[PDB]
Parts: C-alpha cells; structure tokens; sequence
C-alpha cells in the first residue's frame, strides 16, 4: 500500500537526527523524491575523489570510512556507521570532490539516495540545519588534519 510504505519511510526518516524537525512538508518531499540504493560486501558506495553531489543516509547495514593519509598507502579505517546515519553532506556543504571512501562492510547494504535538488529544498531551507552541518564539516575538517589527510 502507497500509504503504509510512506508512513514507513517516516517513521525511519524522522529517527534519523538531521531530521527529526522538519515540517510534514518537507519529510514528504523525501519520502516522495529518495530512491534506494543496494550494496555488496566490499562496494564503494563513495569513492575519495570523484565528483559527487548525492546525500547518503544508511538505511541497511554497516558501512566503513576510508581515507587516504599521509604516511600510508592503504587508505586508513576512520570509522564505521550504521542504521539512521547519513554521509556525503561534506560535498555539497564545502563544494569539493568526495574527501573519503564510503565501503559496505557487509552484504545487502541499503542507503536512502537524495539528490542535490532534494536536499537543497528541505535540509538546505532550514538555516538551523545549515549552521549544524557547517560545524560538523569544520568538525570533520578538523579531524582531517589532525590525521593529515592527503
Ligand atoms: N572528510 C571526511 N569525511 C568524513 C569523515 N567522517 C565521515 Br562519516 N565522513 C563522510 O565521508 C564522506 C565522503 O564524501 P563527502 O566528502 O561528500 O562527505 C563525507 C562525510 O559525509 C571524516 O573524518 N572526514
Ligand atoms: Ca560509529
Ligand atoms: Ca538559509
Ligand atoms: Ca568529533
Ligand atoms: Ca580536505
Ligand atoms: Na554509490
């Protein structure tokens, strides 16, 4: 049923904390716009340089982050995320190209893909929200160096 899969869609979207508070609108406008992207063990969901404006959030599984730093050839495990969390807001909030691999750690990883127009007319509307996101990406740049990232 339409109504039963939005409602479930809701639910989970407003347990995720970017946004718990948007207008009935705007969740609506996710609901109706997200579309679902699956993945196998060992994907890159983002691969650290290439261009990319889609917004993440995990809706399956476990995923880890990746990132090339300096004194290592392999890219080093950063951290890892799980159900509710969301990723690649960093592109789009410093206009870059990706700054570290997003990998499934897992098979059947499922993500909740939203689009650069999507975002922009519901999370990017709310300037609490845009304030938020900008501390946590200085937050994030503030990590990138202290590991110095390449
Ligand atoms: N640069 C950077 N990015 C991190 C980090 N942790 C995560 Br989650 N991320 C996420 O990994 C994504 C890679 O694509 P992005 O640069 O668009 O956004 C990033 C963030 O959402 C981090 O320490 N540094
Ligand atoms: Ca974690
Ligand atoms: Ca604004
Ligand atoms: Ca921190
Ligand atoms: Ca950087
Ligand atoms: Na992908």
């Amino acid at each position: 049923t339409a109504q039963a899969r939005d409602e479930q869609y809701r639910n989970f979207l407003r347990s995720v904390s970017l946004l718990k508070n948007l207008p009935e609108d705007k969740l609506t406008k996710i609901i109706d716009c997200l579309e679902v992207e699956y993945y196998d063990k060992g994907d890159y969901i983002i691969r650290e340089g290439e261009e990319g404006s889609t917004f993440f959030i995990l809706a399956k599984g476990k995923v880890k982050v990746t990132q090339s730093t300096e004194g290592h050839d392999q890219p080093q495990l950063i951290k890892t995320l799980q159900k509710g969390e969301y990723f690649g807001e960093k592109a789009l909030i410093s206009d870059d190209v990706r700054s570290a691999n997003i990998i499934a750690e897992e098979n059947d990883v499922a993500c909740l893909v939203i689009d650069r127009e999507t975002f922009n007319q519901t999370v990017g509307t709310f300037e609490e929200l845009q304030k938020y996101l900008e501390g946590y990406v200085a937050n994030l740049n503030r990590d990138d160096e202290k590991r110095h990232a390449k």
